[PDB]
């Protein structure tokens, strides 16, 4: 596996690789134990691979919102500064590499988009989104446009979307509910309203992506543009007199772009976990450690205070540091997959006139939170039919039988459940009284006064089930449960036994 005595450390090769390195012969040189610096290719692939078995680095560093799946597949150790070397760190970057509530790993950077501004063509940017229309008619007006940014990929557009109330999954404790997403509310609508009032007004267009608007403001075509710190050099390139700030508020609130925090992660699989944690945290995270590694490759800004408070000496890295306080930690969890696509999808309908905000939205929170809200209803259908089967078996420990009689029904009404007209089990053990019902729906056991193995129980759920969660029913139980009736009153048998 993973050779102890040593430190593998994975970083990806856009970062500084070469200043990293360097960490690793100081802290070589007070230790004696050498540190391997790597840049493979693919490495947030690689590791989850690799890690499973029980190899790989000792230290990955990616972004964190892969982080939450690693944890979840128990690839990550946590780890244990204590409280005065987390003071050190500001407290918003700790959030953002939380799993359960365990920290699994240590926040490095912080990104997130900001205006980027020419000087020449608008030495006073706008502070408010509302104010553009007519910025951009007066720039128009000498041949050039006020904004363009891509408006194709929704990491670009979410910071407008968000800004007035949406927002990807809930977050509470510390965890986040994959059945409550934020992309149909009012202030989401309001949002992407704008953005494609902005379009059919003329003042962006729908087809722009990151290239032409890259090209745009690199030839001075463009006043603004939305991007990260990862396009500065190509503006410098340019020689373009550009700057970069807060991006303008929306209804008076501001711009809630995505944030994206570089994190150092401890492989579960590592017996150097105590040598990681040294390295990482009186080694790396100073101001003398990241610095090596940011005059290598510019980190942008970072979530150590004290050197953070000197990068911030460029206003572009306080202009990334001010939006990304401002913005939305990105959500660490899996189920981003289906809110990007869905998202992706409305905003490129919308935007092209090919649906209505509210229809593009309202598919859109169908498309990322649908398929979450039903494994919770079929998980809760699950657990009232062994709920059931339990206190038929508890009855049998007692009683001669499963039932006493024939048969139950449990019918849900206007929030209330009913059982016949009167009451069956007859116990202070069982009744359970405690069925969510989660399709309100009918249930009916079924048994016949004789020898046993007649334990049927018949469900007609109210609400349509996806092919999806039918099927997931039938890799649950087997020959065991009859999906008939396709149509109309669905119909599911379950033989208890």
């Amino acid at each position: 596996k993973i050779e102890e005595g040593k430190l593998v450390i994975w970083i990806n090769g856009d970062k500084g690789y070469n200043g990293l390195a360097e960490v690793g012969k100081k802290f070589e040189k007070d230790t004696g134990i050498k540190v391997t610096v790597e840049h493979p290719d693919k490495l947030e692939e690689k590791f989850p691979q690799v890690a499973a078995t029980g190899d790989g680095p000792d230290i990955i560093f990616w972004a964190h919102d892969r982080f939450g799946g690693y944890a979840q597949s128990g690839l990550l150790a946590e780890i244990t500064p204590a409280a005065a070397f987390q003071d050190k760190l500001y407290p918003f970057t700790w959030d953002a590499v939380r799993y359960n509530g365990k920290l699994i790993a240590y926040p490095i950077a912080v990104e997130a988009l900001s205006l980027i501004y020419n000087k020449d063509l608008l030495p006073n940017p706008p502070k408010t989104w509302e104010e553009i229309p007519a910025l951009d008619k007066e720039l128009k007006a000498k041949g050039k446009s006020a904004l363009m940014f891509n408006l194709q990929e929704p990491y670009f557009t979410w910071p407008l979307i968000a800004a007035d109330g949406g927002y990807a999954f809930k977050y509470a404790a510390g965890k986040y509910d994959i059945k409550d997403v934020g992309v149909d509310n009012a202030g989401a609508k309001a949002g992407l309203t704008f953005l494609v009032d902005l379009i059919k007004n003329k003042h962006m267009n729908a087809d722009t992506d990151y290239s032409i608007a890259e090209a745009a403001f690199n030839k001075g075509e463009t006043a603004m543009t939305i991007n990260g710190p990862w396009a500065w050099s190509n503006i410098d390139t340019s020689a373009v007199n550009y700057g970069v700030t807060v991006l303008p508020t929306f209804k008076g609130q501001p711009s809630k772009p995505f944030v994206g925090v570089l994190s150092a992660g401890i492989n579960a699989a590592s017996p150097n976990k105590e040598l990681a944690k040294e390295f990482l945290e009186n080694y790396l995270l100073t101001d003398e450690g990241l610095e090596a590694v940011n005059k290598d490759k510019p980190l942008g800004a970072v979530a150590l205070k004290s050197y953070e408070e000197e990068l911030a000496k460029d206003p572009r890295i306080a202009a990334t540091m001010e939006n990304a306080q401002k913005g939305e930690i990105m959500p660490n969890i899996p189920q981003m997959s289906a809110f990007w696509y869905a998202v992706r999808t409305a905003v490129i309908n919308a935007a092209s006139g090919r649906q209505t905000v509210d229809a593009a939205l309202a598919a859109a929170q169908t498309n990322a939170a649908a398929k979450n809200i039903e494994k919770a209803k079929i998980a809760k259908l699950e657990a009232d039919i062994s709920a059931i089967k339990s206190a038929s078996l508890s009855y049998y420990a007692d009683e001669s039988k499963y039932t006493d009689g024939g048969m139950i029904s449990w019918v849900k009404k206007d929030g209330k459940i009913i059982i016949n007209g009167g009451f069956k089990d007859d116990p202070l053990a069982d009744k359970i009284e405690n069925l969510g019902m989660p399709y309100n729906g009918s249930y009916l056991l079924m048994s016949s006064p004789g020898h046993e193995k007649y334990l049927e129980l018949s469900i007609l759920p109210e609400g349509e089930i996806s092919k999806s969660g039918l099927d997931k029913l039938k890799n649950d139980y087997g020959n065991l449960i009859d999906i008939t009736n396709d149509q109309n009153k669905i119909n599911i048998v379950i033989k208890l036994l």
